[PDB]
């Protein structure tokens, strides 16, 4: 029977012969009056045992994707032949009649300003992989286009993906925006900057329609199953406002309970150190920015840090075989990380070699000096003390009440500079990476219909961009900067963070405003020297860009900032020179105050 043979290559994912078996199975008009069975039966039958054995956890991610490409080649060998039978049929019965298969429609988007689509591109794969017809609108989608979209495609189902903080403020735009149309499709809430507290408090009360966050891809399949069922639709509609109204109240009780110290009382009990016996900085090389045009990617190969990238895969080793390189060994999920690796290997030499990828960046050093909770840069030639400076990053310093057992201080990143007072010369730098040519790479893989490949170079980008930044930084503490001129430290040590000195980024927990990246790409000249360039909301494209500080201190080390009070907020809008409004909007994730 063609039947099984059609099951077997879909669930096993096998291209090999699905040509010829679809082509059998349409010649056998018998069992299939119109190619509409061959989809809405056999086809659509291994997807849904597919989909079945993803949620189950019995077959992992790129199985299942492997499983979709099958099931594209099967469709795109049949859609010439649904649209013969749709052109025959407008003209001999003059209608087009409801001939879906599919369980539902899926407006699947980004939010304005975010470039990142990897876990995007994943949920669509496993939602078309269980009979979804997800609709992938891209990134950075303005909201208009996304309801357009759906109003368009007649869309049961929004999805909503963003990486960066600056996303959430785009996804509750977009939920009001969904209110203000008075629309009643419901709303899932994914991406990595996400979480449920923020979607029940933030994002939920906006829209009155069901407003969903997902945490995975697998709990997506669940809950666009759950919201298409009308004998689970209103009962799990009513079981999510519950427990977001419980979730709300929890948080306003907490909120109530934090205790944070005056903003004084806190930088009288920030970080201190004895610059009068500490070492010296020592200066760098150069002052200013020297750029990279072509790095060498056989160079970052050997610095790429693979466990991330098994973490793209879902595939998550057990103790103690949870981690890369002792996830080979794992019983469960070790044949296809080993299968996964491979094929990372092969796409890697394969775009090495063709010359394919380009790295591109710059580091650049600058004389800084501190001035209470501010980094002060200044020029080459200017003497810190009678001169103005040239740029400044403005830190902010920890303010939640600590336990009183804790003797730790409130950390801020101006702590890690010498203060200007203290008549002691100190340098900053920062760098800015990317891997160009992953988006025309991706591009091309979609086109052709290979999303496994898609998947892979993206991730594979990434992994480079992260590789870049770690030589670079390994570089800087070695060559260019020369203050841990006698490190010998292998790439093992460098993932443990135990080298001199730290690396923070923009908009991570050591200074979660994004918009210190403005400054650092007006100083170095990161658009015009590298090409990367910042978005709207202030993302850099493309997406596997890797930028940050180097701050080469000794007492160094990463912190996060937390919950703030008013006051430094106040304080920060007054040191910036702009308005509180916008340093709530850039500051909003860890505001320890309401603001409506
Ligand atoms: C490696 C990594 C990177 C990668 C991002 C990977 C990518 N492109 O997908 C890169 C190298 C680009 C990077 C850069 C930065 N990153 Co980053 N990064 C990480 C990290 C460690 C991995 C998470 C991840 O991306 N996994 C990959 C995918 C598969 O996971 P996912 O996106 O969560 O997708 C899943 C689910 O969320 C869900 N899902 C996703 N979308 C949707 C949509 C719908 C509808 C549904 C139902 C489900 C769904 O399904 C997916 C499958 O599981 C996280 C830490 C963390 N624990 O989240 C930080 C993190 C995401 N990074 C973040 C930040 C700070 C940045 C930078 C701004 C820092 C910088 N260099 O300036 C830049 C971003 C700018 C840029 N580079 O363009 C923050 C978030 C933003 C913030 N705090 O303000 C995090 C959370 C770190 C942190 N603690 O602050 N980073």
């Amino acid at each position: 029977p063609v039947e099984e043979r059609l099951e077997y290559a879909l669930v096993k994912g096998i291209e090999k012969h699905i040509i010829e078996d679809t082509e059998e199975a349409r010649l056998n008009q018998k069992k299939y009056p119109r190619p509409l069975n061959i989809i809405e039966g056999p086809l659509m039958n291994g997807m849904k045992i597919v989909g079945d054995l993803f949620g189950a956890g019995k077959m992992f991610l790129p199985q299942v994707i492997k499983s979709a490409r099958v099931m594209k080649k099967a469709v795109g060998h049949l859609i010439p032949f649904m649209e013969k039978e749709r052109e025959e049929t407008r003209v001999l019965n003059g209608t087009v009649e409801e001939e879906d298969p599919y369980q539902g429609t899926i407006v699947l988007a980004t939010v304005k300003g975010d470039v990142h689509d990897i876990g995007k591109n994943i949920v669509g794969v496993v939602l078309g992989c269980n009979n979804f017809r997800v609709i992938d609108l891209g990134v950075m989608t303005p909201c208009d286009k996304i309801l357009k979209a759906a109003l368009d495609h007649k869309a049961d189902i929004i999805g909503l993906s963003g990486l960066i903080t600056p996303s959430l403020d785009e996804m509750i735009f977009v939920a009001k925006e969904m209110e203000r149309l008075a629309i009643r499709i419901p709303l899932l809430i994914g991406g990595a900057t996400t979480s449920k507290t923020h979607t029940a408090v933030k994002i939920a009360p906006r829209y009155s329609a069901p407003v969903i966050h997902v945490l995975d891809a697998s709990k997506s399949v669940v809950v666009c199953s759950q919201l298409l069922d009308e004998n689970l639709k209103d009962e799990y509609f009513e079981e999510i406002m519950e427990e977001y109204e419980d979730i709300r109240q929890d948080h306003y009780e907490s909120l109530k309970e934090r205790r944070y110290l005056p903003l004084s009382q806190a930088r009288k009990s920030g970080f201190q150190m004895d610059w009068l016996s500490e070492p010296h900085p020592v200066k760098p090389t150069f002052i200013g920015t020297q750029v990279f045009e072509d790095y060498d990617l056989q160079k970052l190969v050997d610095y790429i840090d693979w466990k991330p990238f098994f973490d793209v895969w879902q595939l998550r080793g057990k103790y103690p075989n949870r981690g890369f390189p002792k996830i080979f060994n794992d019983k469960t999920v070790g044949g296809e990380a080993r299968k996964v690796y491979d094929d990372a290997h092969n796409m890697l030499n394969t775009l090495i070699s063709q010359k394919k990828l380009r790295a591109r960046g710059v580091v650049g050093f600058w004389p800084a000096q501190s001035i209470q909770d501010d980094i002060h840069l200044y020029a080459e030639a200017a003497v810190p003390q009678a001169a103005e400076p040239i740029a400044t990053f403005y830190g902010l310093r920890q303010q939640a009440e600590k336990d009183s057992a804790s003797t730790e201080p409130y950390y801020c990143l101006s702590d890690f500079i010498a203060p200007l007072h203290s008549g002691i010369r100190d340098y900053l730098g920062l760098f800015a990476v990317a891997c160009f040519g992953v988006e025309e790479l991706s591009k091309a893989y979609e086109d052709d219909g290979d999303d496994y490949s898609s998947i892979m170079v993206k991730a594979l980008g990434d992994r480079l961009a992260e590789a870049f930044a770690e030589e670079l930084h390994e570089r800087v503490r070695r060559e260019l900067w020369a203050y841990c001129g006698s490190e010998q430290l292998d790439v093992a040590d460098l993932r443990r963070l135990r080298y001199k000195g730290i690396r923070p980024a923009p908009g991570y927990p050591s200074q979660p405003d994004h918009t210190e990246k403005l400054t650092m790409w007006r100083l170095a000249d990161i658009e015009q020297s590298t090409g990367i360039r910042l978005t709207e909301s202030l993302a850099m494209a493309p997406a596997s860009a890797v930028s940050g500080l180097y701050f080469s201190n000794l007492k160094s080390k990463y912190f996060a900032v937390g919950k703030i009070s008013k006051d430094q907020v106040e304080d920060y809008a007054l040191r910036k020179n702009i308005s509180v409004a916008e340093v709530e909007k850039w500051l909003g994730p860890i505001l320890g105050y309401d603001t409506d």
